[PDB]
């Protein structure tokens, strides 16, 4: 198909996200390191990820170790099923994903998707106090500003007024929402947080948070301190800790988990996106021994999830080259460039009249603006500046490939300026 | 790099397996370290033994495993563009693939949503009946309905559409969101059932945005078949009493059942279909939502507006890529001879069962054999016993069952069925 081609069919026949049928997407063609070739008036331009392919693409598109690691699993052996096999790639990234995860996270369940991932740990932490015979732990608790995911389960604990599931709250399971969590610490916050705890903990089987970062919800970070907090109400009022560091995993915060930043292990744990550096879908719930024994234990004796692709060889090969990568090298220097070149760049946005804040938090930069983001100005006005940029709600931000050099990261930013300069025009 | 016995030390201390428990398997997993065509490499006491991949690693591996055009259309995808966001930005695997799938599905299918599992895929395709019904103004519509004996997924939507009992919905209780359920639809096609069926659906159709079943062959949920009537019975039902209708296909479709998709067996398309496993020929996990253009555009008509719906890695361009490849080489060939062929080794091999003590019923349709028992089947029993006959197989609750890889030779199909026949002997 030609670009043309590709735009019909597409026009005809393919949903998008998160958007209507009939009421158009740029045609990509390839994709090599920090760079998207993309179609623009029926010619070819080179265009920097700053999204990172929605936050996946930590090294960069056809990184030639995730390439080879893909390509030597698919001469072995490309799948089988997981239900009474097991294989080498998915003991390899168990291994590692325990070893590198916050202390005490000692079992690995492998999902294909971010939002199955999600239902896993609340299907884990539901059957855990069925396990210590406590049933009536069922609910969820979690604050304000959050987002898990698409699926009906993971849509319950999505904010109920301006998280993008708001319409559906009549029939989605009804939880407990503290206020927004502040950027700034203030214990008056974490005493509410406990005291609303407190008169549901009877009924709550977890708490379930994004760490440090909110992403999809409105990039809204808050300070470490708050996750202490957490965790000490968790474990004096008997409810299970969950982080969703499906966004912030993998050093995206400046920390390899962004639990780290506070030095606090919860008892249930979702990874995903950047797991697969980008290449294939796939992702893992991790839980305490406690945990995994107490259910096992149960009246259920069994966990009752087994996605067909559970444990995918090519997908957890895959994972086993990025995260490899990633810790073979030093990770945290390059990310506080990143964090550096990003602060730099974006600091002149402060200035503009559409501009009510600047915020950078390890390889995440965001400027909020004063007005939701018309994509209509802002997709051209970023290609015309060699960049693809994919802003939301209010907010034109990156979320940069880690092997960007500084002069990528310098035009990243400047477009990402730029942008917002038009929308106060 | 390592060993087979570092594997499952690895393994026994930290990797949940499909619906199990840490500590507490009666039976350790088996080491697999390779895969090729119709056979899996597995580790039986240290020793590497080639055994045949009967149940096509969970309906997926319907070309076998290592087919060289599927790894082939992969490696090439790779060269070029592993992945990239499909929020804004489109591709030709992505456009491929849905010219493809709106092209051999049951008619009037002509949108493609792409998810990252068949559960998502189930989940989507609810989100789109509900919304729907709101996009008419009718927000009242919202519960589901189905017949005993399915599974659709492990998510908590889709477990409220699973049987009762397989989904074990007492363990469950309050927590799953309570749906309508007929009854076991049976093998033999009785209008009584349908017209009961009717009565039910008609008692709630102002609280009903759809009917969700698996077409001709219930799965994970007992490896039951029902005549292809009934499916026309239901899409009458529907039309008169204004219910979606819903076809799950993500077992049954690319040619398992005989046809290339259930729904054909009856001559029915539906308002939404999913389908998943055999879509990427068991290579990756992907699988898509498809619905009628009357369904898409009264969801987009909606004042609600847009389907709020986006996994990460929607559309995954190698994913997407290899799954052309699949459903062309699948297309490409007399896949229905091949199928037929298949049904009638299943059945010749499997005919001495129905004579064993233990055995209640053989059944085959398409490249789906069964034989069903009177007892549970031990494990610790049957695997090594099939193991030694060189085949992998996995049975559950009280069935022995194959959907064997479409490349599987008569020879091959003897040896499973030979197999299966053995195990049921032993029950
Ligand atoms: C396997 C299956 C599913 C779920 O697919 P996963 O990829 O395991 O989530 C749903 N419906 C039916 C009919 C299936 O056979
Ligand atoms: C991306 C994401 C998920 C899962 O989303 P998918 O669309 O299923 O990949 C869940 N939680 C958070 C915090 C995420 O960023
Ligand atoms: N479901 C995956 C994602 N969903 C969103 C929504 C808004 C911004 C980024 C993302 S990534």
């Amino acid at each position: 198909l030609t670009p043309e081609q590709i735009i019909a069919v597409d026009g005809a026949h393919l949903w998008h996200p998160y958007s209507s049928i009939g009421r158009s997407p740029v045609v990509a063609v390839a994709a090599h390191g920090a760079w998207l070739t993309l179609i623009r008036d029926g010619q070819p331009i080179e265009v920097l990820d700053a999204m990172s392919s929605w936050w996946t693409a930590i090294h960069g598109h056809g990184h030639p170790a995730l390439d080879q690691a893909l390509t030597t699993q698919l001469r072995v052996m490309n799948h089988v099923m997981f239900g009474g096999l097991t294989h080498e790639p998915a003991a390899r990234l168990a291994k590692l994903l325990v070893d590198i995860t916050p202390a005490g996270l000692d079992t690995v369940f492998f999902s294909d998707s971010g939002s199955v991932s999600v239902e896993v740990a609340a299907k884990m932490a539901l059957q855990y106090w069925r396990g210590r015979g406590l049933p009536g732990k069922r609910r969820l608790m979690t604050w304000r500003g959050g987002y898990h995911g698409d699926t009906f389960l993971a849509m319950s604990i999505c904010d109920p007024h301006g998280g993008m599931h708001s319409l559906w709250t009549d029939v989605l399971a009804a939880q407990v929402f503290a206020p927004q969590v502040p950027r700034d610490y203030d214990p008056a916050y974490s005493a509410a947080f406990e005291a609303q705890l407190a008169q549901h903990a009877g009924e709550l089987a977890a708490v379930v948070v994004e760490p440090v970062v909110q992403g999809a919800g409105g990039m809204r970070f808050h300070d470490p301190r708050y996750l202490h907090d957490l965790r000490d109400i968790c474990r004096r009022y008997e409810v299970l800790l969950i982080f969703d560091e499906i966004a912030t995993g993998f050093g995206r915060t400046g920390a390899l988990f962004a639990a780290d930043h506070a030095g606090v292990s919860p008892d249930i744990m979702c990874v995903g996106k950047a797991l697969t550096g980008g290449y294939l879908s796939l992702a893992a719930t991790l839980c305490t021994a406690d945990v995994a024994h107490t259910i096992s234990a149960g009246a259920a004796g069994a966990l009752m999830h087994g996605p067909t692709f559970m444990a995918n060889p090519l997908a957890c090969a895959v994972s086993v080259a990025s995260v490899e990568l990633l810790l073979g090298q030093d990770w945290r220097t390059r990310i506080t460039e990143l964090a550096a070149g990003l602060t730099a760049g974006l600091d002149t946005a402060r200035a503009l009249p559409a501009v009510t804040d600047v915020r950078v938090c390890g390889a995440i930069g965001v400027i909020e603006c004063d007005r939701p983001v018309d994509l209509a100005v802002a997709t051209p006005a970023a290609l015309d500046r060699g960049v693809w940029l994919r802003p939301f709600r209010n907010l034109v931000y990156a979320m940069p490939p880690y092997i960007c050099t500084p002069a990528e990261i310098t035009q990243i930013t400047s477009a990402m300026v730029e942008v917002a300069r038009l929308v106060g025009s």
